[PDB]
């Protein structure tokens, strides 16, 4: 089983070939591409990336100002090692901030799709859009769109997915990170209707369902059976399932966090109820992970023993 994790948005973060070096770590996903073409100048997708990158913007052929990072240097040179380290790279769109992000049409849906696959994807020839990250090709999309309802994702997901099956030689991965109540507003549209690869509920900040409801059997509850069920009809039958869960307590809103020893009865328990879903934990996220140092090591490393033991 796998461990997941976000990295892009530590205050203060270290640069991701600090987490590529973490041997526990099986994927990354950067956060975020979190500007949407339908509300952003020039119809280009934006992104933010913390400390990271020099600030600077891509200008179109047209003199607009955007809001994607042009200077992402430490990104490009980082996300190699990480690959060359057996790690998956999930580039992620949406996130928390700012609020008020989504798509208006099939169109604009197909397009943002096409854009971030010509301009992360594959270097491709009659490709005349940016390559912030330069050559690197990402092994993927994560879907973190947390608010404004679902509509244009299972779009965006087949259109994905409609490209990656001509890149025959390499596999390429689709992810998507609900929150817990069912259903989930965002991505419940693009899980029944597409097919994810991985699929990691975020366990914390909802009270009706979270993991340390697990714990406590009077907080809300924990639902991850209901979610193998709906799985089961849905386009991402065959998506693992991953547990999503806060690094530290400082990563998530108060009393989300749990104990290795609150997460490992979490984890032996639905790894063995559903061996062939289950797929694994995810953190929320690098940094928080990496200021919870648990006798000389972070938090993730202390997850991933779980996971194998
Ligand atoms: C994988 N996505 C996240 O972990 N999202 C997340 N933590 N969003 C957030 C929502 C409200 C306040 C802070 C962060």
């Amino acid at each position: 089983s796998n461990l997941a994790i976000y990295w892009g948005q530590g205050p203060n973060q270290l640069r991701l070939s600090h987490f590529c070096q973490e041997t526990s770590l099986d994927i990354i996903n950067i956060g975020f591409i979190n500007y949407f073409p339908d509300m952003s100048p020039g119809h280009w997708p934006g992104s933010n990336f913390g400390n990271q990158c020099d600030g600077s913007v891509y200008v179109t052929n047209d003199g607009v100002v955007t809001k994607l990072l042009s200077g992402c240097h430490q990104i490009m040179e980082d996300i190699p090692i990480c690959q060359a380290a057996g790690k998956k790279v999930l580039l992620s769109i949406g996130g928390a901030y700012p609020p008020d992000q989504s798509i208006l049409s099939e169109d604009s849906a197909v397009a943002f799709a096409t854009f971030l696959w010509g301009a992360f994807g594959p270097v491709a020839e009659g490709w005349e859009g940016p390559r912030p990250f330069g050559d690197v090709v990402v092994d993927g999309f994560d879907f973190d769109i947390e608010h404004n309802g679902g509509f244009g994702y299972a779009t965006m997901v087949n259109t994905f997915r409609q490209y990656f099956n001509q890149v025959p030689e390499r596999k390429f991965y689709l992810s998507a990170a609900p929150q817990c109540i069912i259903p989930d507003a965002q991505l419940s549209d693009a899980i029944f209707n597409a097919a994810f690869d991985f699929i990691w509920i975020q366990y914390y900040n909802t009270a009706a369902c979270s993991a340390k409801s697990f714990i406590d059997t009077s907080l809300g509850t924990f639902n991850f059976d209901a979610w193998v069920t709906v799985l089961k009809a849905s386009a991402s039958k065959d998506a693992k399932l991953y547990v999503g869960l806060p690094a530290s307590e400082t990563a998530a809103n108060q009393g989300y966090y749990l104990t290795p020893d609150e997460v490992e009865s979490l984890v032996s328990t639905y790894m063995d109820r559903y061996p062939d879903t289950f797929g694994g934990i995810m953190l929320w996220e690098a940094t928080a992970s990496e200021n919870n140092q648990i006798d000389g090591a972070p938090y993730a490393d202390h997850m991933k023993d779980i996971l194998l033991h």
